[PDB]
């Protein structure tokens, strides 16, 4: 069963300058929690984020999407469409799509769940910015609470699920 999973600010950026812009320690611990044992689906342009000590993710398989057929990603499975990597060899009881906003939206109709982080920091989106999914009215969501991190920032937990 596929599932996406991403942060976004309220105006729904979730990347710039190759990265994501802010921190936010208790949503990677989320993140980390959610994805741990089990496969995780990326765009190229998400892999080539990941800083050294999680390229690839630790104690996940890595699947990545990618038209460059030649490409070298040690650690990870690479593979042309993401229809390739939805249909694995080998079955997980549970992939996530885990970015970027290209692989969210090929993924999204795919998709049965999501798990949404919300991260209220002012980001007047800029031309470049990977933005969020739009989810519709076939999606129908549960909301945590708003939560103050260590670090200052608000921010909460949505999941969804496909009517
Ligand atoms: N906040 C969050 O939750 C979160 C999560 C993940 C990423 N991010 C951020 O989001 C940004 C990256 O996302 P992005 O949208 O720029 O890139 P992306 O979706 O991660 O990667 C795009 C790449 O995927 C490949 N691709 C796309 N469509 C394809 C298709 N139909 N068939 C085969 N390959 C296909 C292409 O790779 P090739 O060019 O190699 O062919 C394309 O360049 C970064 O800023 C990252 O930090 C944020
Ligand atoms: C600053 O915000 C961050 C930092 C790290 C991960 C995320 C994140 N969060 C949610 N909910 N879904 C996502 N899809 C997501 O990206 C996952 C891909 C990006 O992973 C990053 C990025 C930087 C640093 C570390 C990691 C992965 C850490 C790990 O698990 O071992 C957000």
């Amino acid at each position: 069963s596929v599932g996406l999973i991403w942060a976004q600010s309220t105006s729904g950026v979730i990347g710039r300058d190759g990265g994501i812009p802010w921190r936010l320690p208790e949503d990677l611990a989320h993140f980390k929690r959610l994805t741990m044992g089990h496969t995780v689906v990326m765009g190229r342009r998400t892999w080539d984020s990941l800083p050294a000590a999680h390229r690839p993710l630790p104690g996940r398989r890595n699947v990545v999407v990618t038209r460059q057929t030649g490409l070298v990603a040690h650690g990870a499975q690479v593979v042309g469409s993401l229809e390739q990597a939805l249909s694995p060899a080998e079955p997980d009881a549970a992939t996530w799509v885990i970015g970027g906003a290209q692989i969210y939206a090929l993924a999204l109709p795919l998709a049965n769940r999501c798990e949404v982080t919300e991260v209220d920091v002012d980001l007047p989106p800029e031309d470049e910015d990977a933005l969020a999914p739009v989810l519709d009215q076939t999606w129908a969501g549960t909301s945590g609470e708003w939560l103050v991190s260590r670090s200052g920032l608000r921010y909460r937990m949505h999941s969804y699920r496909r009517l």
